[PDB]
């Protein structure tokens, strides 16, 4: 599924994701729009590694959730890779929790550092009234 902008952002405000470990709705949806266009089924598979990046999120089977395909890999999210492929993105949220918990923080989101970090993100947000 292709969610529209504020569809999203009033999801995840909902889902309590707005200042999660101080990180601000609009950060979020920055981070989002990057890593799969807001798209649910987004998959990349990284050759050099055999690792997935699943959903909206992009979570990466080497350590978050189970593919049962990854070379080393650990589940620390408690999921199925598969989970991540739905239209209903609370357990993708419930990890994106866990995943910003980790000593990185949001830096563990290639997309995030490239096109959002020290940027205004303001316009992720507008005319969403959240
Ligand atoms: C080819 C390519 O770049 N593809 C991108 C994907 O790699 C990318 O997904 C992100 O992948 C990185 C690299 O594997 C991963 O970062 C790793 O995160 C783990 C877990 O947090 C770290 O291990 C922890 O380290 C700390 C401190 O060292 C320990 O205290 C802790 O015990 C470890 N945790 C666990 C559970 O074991 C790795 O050190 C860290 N590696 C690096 C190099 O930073 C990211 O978490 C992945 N991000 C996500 C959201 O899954 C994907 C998304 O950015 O994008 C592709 O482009
Ligand atoms: C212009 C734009 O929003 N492009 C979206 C892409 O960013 C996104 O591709 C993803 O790009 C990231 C860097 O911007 C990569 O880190 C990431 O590997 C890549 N994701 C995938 C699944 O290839 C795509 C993906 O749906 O959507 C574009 O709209
Ligand atoms: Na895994």
């Amino acid at each position: 599924k292709v969610f529209e902008r504020c569809e999203l952002a009033r999801t995840l405000k909902r889902l309590g994701m707005d200042g999660y470990r101080g990180i601000s709705l609009a950060n979020w949806m920055c981070l989002a729009k990057w890593e799969s266009g807001y798209n649910t089924r987004a998959t990349n598979y990284n050759a050099g590694d055999r690792s997935t990046d699943y959903g909206i999120f992009q979570i990466n089977s080497r350590y978050w959730c189970n593919d049962g395909k990854t070379p080393g890999a650990v589940n620390a999210c408690h999921l199925s890779c598969s989970a991540l492929l739905q239209d209903n993105i609370a357990d993708a949220v419930a990890c994106a929790k866990r995943v910003v918990r980790d000593p990185q923080g949001i830096r563990a989101w290639v997309a995030w550092r490239n096109r959002c970090q020290n940027r205004d993100v303001r316009q992720y947000v507008q005319g969403c009234g959240v």
